[PDB]
């Protein structure tokens, strides 16, 4: 029934339903029938969109940032295929204009009712594009490959369409009642605590007697805040933090002193409480859901009077230049004082006008929302600034969400794993936040996949199961059918996860190559089988594992055996050629922001026409410590490459050699000699160290690439710009000396570094919100610093280049 649903969302998102209705919130009841509405009506719309806008949702176009080629084309219903020269610059119309023409001429007799699919991949080339504007027809001309794809009719895609369906009055100063609470320590216990807005304070913290550190913490005591209860903002939070003296610190817990219908709260709480590591304004505004294990503060908060927080229409009724170019109180007062000028000629300095409002005054808060009402729309390098927690304000955050709203899909792509690592920072479920971003899937199923396992991937994590969870629920109410698609990927990941555990436990017993022969037969179960093929890669949707073809699965030797699965399909040819690597022990979320950033500056790269031939593969986390990484197929590692040459320098460029015989060497130079230089600059920018021949590989392409980044961020050295010997030799053609060739690998990382620069402040707005994640090493101001000093944002571009210059200098030397 729809009792079959439910069961299958249970499943996919990692929590049973009925643990939602079990809470007994109309916050969350609310939540759910609000979105589930909102994403009900959303699959409307698109079932009635015409079948080139239903392409574009459920095969959104991968392209990228004069010359002939071959290309076979078939049609849906035959094997009979055909060859043609086309131009990279053709449409696809023209393409398909000759494929219907012949199919006429042998089949003795209008384009734009159709569609090519690449044969065997969920991608289509559809739009008006040249043809090497396709990431697909791209990569077959720099690989050699010919484009295979086939002629799909509207009415097929439209057969795919319809086969998816579904107040101001309070001076007193503001107070609580601390009663008691229910802990584990060796000492007097001492509450603090604090009333913030965002990393603000709205007044001084006051804290508790001391009282003997024993069961329970009796303290019936009235807490008196320095703030008159009419200047609490809307997105006040008060913030506690339990501890030890003679200091040792047991728990802390947030909560909103408004809850999500504006009530101000009335007055008694239980406080489940977080384990600590003083006090934690950024933490979940929600309780432990360890209620057994958890410490736990019971607080009154004492009646007021029903208050709510005003309407809009209440609020609304109620040397500049030299600064602006992190500054003085007096220089605070001249920003609020100029507020008017800042909105009609600054409008850009918005955020630096907020954080110097006075926001533990309400009318000062007032003032600020009215100029907020009229602002101007922002680019969306600002909005991403806006999304900091330092702005916690609603209205703020949903200016900051209309002024994403004009993203691509392309770019709310690169930035979504930011997005959702924010929805920590909310303070309540039903948000502007998570209704953009569930529009936004709903509208595109890419956006919909990456959504779906960036919140499935931290399930594990009791602070945001919930409201994830929740997402998730909205999301599939929104699209049976990509449920459906989604929980044959989680049945091939469940299947991985027990290999991998025996594979685990094997190896300790047994060679591995009897380990390997066992893997293999416990592979070939039809219950493996079956789970393992004919998906969508969790990695990249478009891309399709049909038969997981086993002689060829292995497993690596290092402690966590991570699987290596590799995949053919009949009908993609080559392309269907694909391996996943499945990884079961490790944290992947730093080798994903890693790889993310990467990607990120081959696109600011290419969109000043420089192409430094970088390899940013997949990867992605699905689990507690548990993911996928793309194989990147025909690379290896310098290592093993460094395994027949008398001498060890040219033990590389030997093995270039034989991969590219003849005057295809050159170009493997040079493809060697710009990813080089990315790589170069890359992880110089992002502090990434411990780099050896082991996590360095090449393609057979001559592409240099880097594989496990374990430790970012100088994490603490300050990791110098590195050139290694071998990779130099391999710039200069094997010749001891080559200035031609070395000054202009100079150039393309000074380049390459000069361009990062100028987009620094996206890498830290982008590395701002990352602090959301907790990840290890991306946890305070030191390691945005980092970036800082690396891209060396407090110079002019000269001086900065300068700077690089020694740092370039200096690793050279250091290579002999
Ligand atoms: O010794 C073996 O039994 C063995 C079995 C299978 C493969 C290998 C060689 N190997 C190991 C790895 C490898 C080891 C540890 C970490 C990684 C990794 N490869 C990675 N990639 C990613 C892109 O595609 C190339 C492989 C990523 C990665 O993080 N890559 N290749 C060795």
């Amino acid at each position: 029934v729809k009792k079959l649903i439910n069961s299958q969302i249970s499943l996919l998102i990692g929590k049973g339903l009925h643990e939602f209705d079990s809470l007994r919130d109309p916050e969350v009841n609310d939540f759910r029938t609000k979105m589930r509405q909102f994403c009900e009506e959303a699959a409307a719309h698109r079932q009635q969109l015409g079948w080139v806008e239903w392409l574009q949702y459920s095969f959104p176009l991968q392209l990228e940032p004069n010359r002939a080629l071959l290309v076979n084309v078939k049609f849906e219903g035959s094997e009979e295929s055909f060859t043609f020269q086309v131009s990279t610059k053709d449409m696809p119309l023209a393409l398909m204009a000759c494929a219907l023409r012949k199919k006429a001429t042998v089949f003795r007799q209008q384009p734009e009712e159709y569609a090519l699919q690449v044969n065997g991949r969920h991608e289509y080339l559809y739009g008006n594009y040249p043809l090497c504007h396709f990431q697909y027809i791209c990569s077959c001309l720099h690989s050699g490959l010919t484009p295979h794809l086939t002629m799909v009719h509207s009415s097929s895609i439209l057969a795919m369409r319809d086969e998816q369906s579904n107040l101001w009055s309070l001076e007193q100063p503001f107070s609580i009642e601390l009663i008691e609470g229910r802990k584990v320590n060796a000492m007097k216990l001492v509450v603090q605590a604090g009333l913030f807005h965002g990393n603000e304070m709205l007044c001084k913290t006051v804290s508790s007697s001391e009282v003997n550190v024993c069961s329970e913490p009796v303290w019936k005591q009235r807490l008196e805040f320095d703030i008159s209860v009419c200047d609490l903002p809307r997105m006040a939070r008060l913030c506690f933090a339990l501890y030890a003296v003679v200091d040792c610190p047991i728990a802390w817990a947030n909560l909103m002193l408004f809850d999500y219908k504006d009530q101000l709260k009335t007055g008694e709480r239980c406080l489940y409480m977080w384990p600590s590591v003083l006090l934690n304004p950024a933490g979940t505004v929600r309780g432990n859901p360890n209620t057994e294990s958890a410490a736990a503060l019971v607080i009154y908060l004492p009646e007021v009077a029903p208050v709510y927080f005003p309407a809009l229409e209440k609020i609304l009724e109620l040397l500049r230049e030299i600064l602006e170019r992190e500054l003085y109180e007096h220089e605070k007062d001249l920003v609020w004082k100029m507020r008017h000028e800042v909105q009609e000629h600054f409008p850009e300095a918005l955020a630096r006008l907020l954080l110097v409002t006075k926001w533990n005054k309400h009318e000062d808060v007032a003032q600020m929302l009215y100029l907020l009402c009229s602002w101007p729309e922002l680019p969306v390098l600002s909005a991403l600034e806006l999304l900091d927690f330092s702005f916690p304000d609603c209205y703020v955050g949903s200016f900051a969400i209309k002024s994403l709203r004009k993203l691509t899909d392309d770019e709310l792509f690169q930035y979504l794993l930011q997005l959702v690592q924010v929805l920590k920072y909310e303070s309540y479920l039903d948000c502007e936040l998570t209704k953009f971003l569930l529009g936004r899937a709903l509208a595109n199923r890419k956006i919909g996949h990456f959504l779906f396992w960036h919140l499935r991937s931290e399930m594990h994590v009791p602070s945001v199961a919930l409201r994830f969870g929740l997402i998730m629920e909205a999301y599939c109410r929104g699209s049976t059918h990509h449920m459906k698609v989604l929980m044959k990927q989680g049945e091939a990941l469940s299947k991985l996860k027990a290999l991998n555990d025996f594979v685990k436990v094997s190896s300790q017993k047994t060679t591995k190559p009897q380990t390997k022969e066992m893997m293999h037969m416990c592979m070939r179960q039809e219950t493996y089988m079956e789970a393992l093929s004919h998906l969508q890669s969790p990695l990249d949707p478009s891309t399709l594992l049909e038969e997981v073809c086993v002689e060829q699965c292995t497993f690596m030797d290092s402690k966590m055996k991570p699987l290596w699965i590799m995949y053919s399909s009949e009908e993609a040819g080559s392309a269907g050629n694909v391996g996943i690597i499945f990884k079961n022990g490790d944290d992947l979320r730093q080798d994903m922001l890693t790889l993310q950033m990467i990607q990120l500056m081959d696109v600011l790269w290419k969109q000043e026409g420089l192409d430094l031939r970088m390899t940013p593969y997949g990867c992605l986390p699905t689990g507690d410590r548990t993911g996928l990484i793309e194989v990147v197929l025909h690379s290896d590692t310098i290592a093993n490459i460094q395994l027949t040459a008398a001498f060890n320098k040219d033990a590389l460029l030997n093995w270039l050699k034989s991969k590219n015989p003849g005057e295809a060497l050159d170009r493997a130079i040079e493809e060697f000699t710009l990813s080089c230089a990315g790589y170069c600059v890359a992880t110089y920018v992002l502090g990434i160290g411990d780099r050896h021949s082991d996590n360095i590989m090449i393609r057979e392409s001559g592409q240099l690439f880097h594989i496990d980044f374990g430790h970012f961020l100088g994490n603490r050295e300050r990791v110098p710009f590195i050139l290694t010997y071998d990779f130099v030799h391999v710039i200069q053609q094997g010749k001891t000396n080559n200035s031609e060739k070395f000054e202009r690998f100079r150039g393309y990382c000074e380049r390459a570094y000069t361009i990062l620069r100028r987009h620094g402040l996206l890498f830290l707005h982008l590395f701002a919100l990352m602090r959301a994640a907790g990840l290890p090493e991306l946890s305070c101001s030191k390691d945005i610093q980092y970036l800082k000093d690396s891209l060396a944002l407090g110079k002019t571009e000269e001086e900065a280049l300068k700077h690089f210059r020694v740092k370039f200098n200096e690793a050279l030397r250091e290579s002999w």
